[PDB]
């Protein structure tokens, strides 16, 4: 496998959303691994719309809008709805409200989906290298977090139990220190311009590889 890998390079990775006062995390990580597989498909880089899944993928998929949801149940809405449309129809309010899906908005689908086994990074990686950027859910619930400003985060009290998804886009390493490259949903203002990079390879750290995804087309 590359030592290092970066999806924005490869014109697969959408502008950073912000989810401001919404716990929508969940529906922007499994939008963000649709699109660079829209992108890889047909060739165009569109932002999907997180609403829809939260507005649409709700009980029955055992989400809960803006208190929480499962990327993995979002791509099943998807497949099990036909379709998700594109943001620019079904822009973001950072709140529940009614579904309002209509299939003449469509801007992707999805036919299945994959979990990655629990806490191996390698199998990750390979992922990341070969496949695209993947979802997942990490401990974020430390001040460390909302703190990050740059570097290689790592949180020594960061447990494998996760609370927030987000979407890796690559991995590399900074002067030997080895990172997974995390788009964010907190707006372009968080992090390094909305993006964290997360120890790698230090013992499924934040719970990183804990439940890991991808979808396909
Ligand atoms: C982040 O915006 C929201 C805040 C409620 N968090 C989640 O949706 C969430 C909560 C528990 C577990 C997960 C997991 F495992 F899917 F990552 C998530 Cl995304």
């Amino acid at each position: 496998l590359p030592d290092s890998v970066d999806w924005r390079e490869k014109g697969c990775v959408t502008e950073v959303k912000y989810q401001g006062s919404c716990g929508a995390c969940w529906a922007f990580s499994a939008v963000g691994a649709l699109e660079a597989q829209l992108k890889l498909k047909t060739g165009k880089l569109v932002s999907l719309s997180a609403q829809n899944l939260v507005d649409c993928s709700t009980e029955k998929y055992g989400n809960k809008g803006c208190n929480g949801g499962f990327m993995t149940t979002a791509f099943q809405y998807i497949i099990d709805n036909k379709g998700i449309d594109s943001d620019a129809s079904y822009p973001y309010k950072a709140m529940d409200q009614k579904c309002q899906y209509d299939s003449k908005y469509r801007a992707a689908t999805c036919s299945k989906y994959t979990e990655l086994p629990y806490g191996r990074e390698d199998v990750l990686k390979e992922a990341v290298a070969n496949k695209g950027p993947v979802s997942v859910g990490v401990d974020a619930r430390h001040p460390s977090f909302f703190l990050y400003r740059s570097g290689v985060y790592y949180e020594p009290s960061c447990t494998q139990n996760v609370n927030h998804g987000v979407l890796v886009v690559g991995y590399g390493d900074l002067n030997g220190k080895e990172y997974w490259l995390v788009k964010n949903s907190w707006g372009h203002n968080f992090g390094e311009e909305g993006y964290i990079r997360m120890a790698r390879n230090k013992g499924n750290h934040c719970g990183i590889a804990s439940f890991p995804s991808y979808p396909e087309i």
